């Protein structure tokens, strides 16, 4: 409901955070629906805890909502973000890569495809370089090129690969003029030391606040149709405080407190992009006996036959005058069990 869009944010937040643990003071990038979405799919063919600990490591509680209703909540999710919308490019698909000789059950197979916008691919994985480079290249091509290379390598035992792609491209309800962009402004990336950027400038009435609590300032922009960029901009020394803060509490009350008003607007003309090797982190996150020799896969496979081996995901953004275009891809890598 309300209630998942919650969760997945907070969801979110705390892998978030995890991250500025792992590569601390360095850009950070990436979509956290793609990760969610395809772990969820991984946990409609897993079983006991195998599946419980999957959705758990999701933020849910199965006591508040059952298994089956974050099944159904994540297909609806996936169908309506997909669902054709003026004036926005927004599309995340998943594709399954199959090994030739594993045992597939129809009932997975058909369900994903039908409730989880899954393409199925019979994958020959004994040409490993082959199979590398068509899920790919399907990858590249689902995200218009954005996302290239997602797999850097594959474990020659792969049986079995999920990917999750996720493309993103719009427009600004006010985009900037061109012609205003300073085309070499500092950006400040540490307490000594500027890079230059191209600053696009524009005075506009945008929601904005600032946060009394936290020192940050709040600015949204929105883009011509269904969709928002919040910026988040701490007050110097502030960054710390406020990535402890970011939760789906923090947004409900910024939501409450955004108002319209003029404001003269600077935003960087720039593109970032980022990669995450994800297996460790899921398994502290609590993702354990997907990982085991006794994964319980028994939804999925005639003989419970893998395990999860390898997980990763990438992310690219542009920000520009006219609008913004991201672009993301997650992968779940699986040998003999
Ligand atoms: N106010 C305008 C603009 C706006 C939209 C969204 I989407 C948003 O982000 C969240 C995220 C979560 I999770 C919530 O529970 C809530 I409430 C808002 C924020 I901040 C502002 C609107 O409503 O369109």
């Amino acid at each position: 409901l309300y209630k998942m869009s919650s969760i997945n944010a907070d969801f979110a937040f705390n892998l978030y955070r995890r991250f500025t643990v792992e590569t601390p003071d360095k850009n950070i990038f990436f979509s956290p629906v793609s990760i969610s979405a395809a772990l969820v799919m991984l946990s409609f063919g897993a079983c006991c805890s195998t599946q419980t600990e999957i959705v758990e490591t999701l933020g849910f509680n199965l006591t508040d909502t059952p298994m089956v209703e974050i099944q159904h909540g994540f297909q609806h999710l996936i169908c309506s973000l997909n669902f054709p919308k003026k004036e926005l490019e927004l599309q995340i698909g998943n594709a399954l890569f199959i090994g030739k000789h594993l045992k597939p059950l129809a009932k997975f197979l058909n369900d994903v495809k039908t409730l989880y916008e899954t393409e199925v691919f019979s994958t020959d994985f004994s040409n490993i370089s082959a199979a590398k480079q068509e899920i790919n290249s399907h990858v590249e091509m689902q995200t218009k090129g954005k996302v290239v290379g997602l797999i850097q390598d594959l474990k020659p035992n792969t049986i079995m690969v999920l990917v999750n792609y996720i493309h993103f491209k719009a427009q600004w309800a006010n985009p900037f003029d061109p012609s205003k962009t300073e085309d070499s402004s500092s950006f400040l990336i540490d307490k000594t030391t500027t890079v230059q950027v191209p600053m696009m400038h524009q005075m506009e009435q945008y929601y904005h606040l600032v946060d009394m609590e936290l020192n940050c300032t709040v600015l949204q922009m929105d883009y011509s149709k269904n969709a928002l960029a919040l910026f988040v901009l701490p007050k110097e020394g502030q960054m710390e405080s406020v990535e402890a803060a970011m939760s789906s509490k923090t947004l409900k009350k910024w939501n409450r407190l955004l108002q319209k008003g003029w404001v003269d607007l600077f935003v960087p003309k720039f593109s970032i992009s980022a990669t995450y090797d994800l297996g460790a982190t899921l398994l502290k996150m609590g993702i354990q006996h997907a990982y085991s020799e006794n994964a319980d896969f028994s939804g999925l496979t005639e003989d419970n036959g893998l395990k999860l081996s390898n997980a990763a995901h990438k992310a690219v953004l542009h920000i520009g005058e006219k609008g913004t275009e991201a672009a993301g891809a997650m992968f779940l890598e699986a040998i003999p069990r």
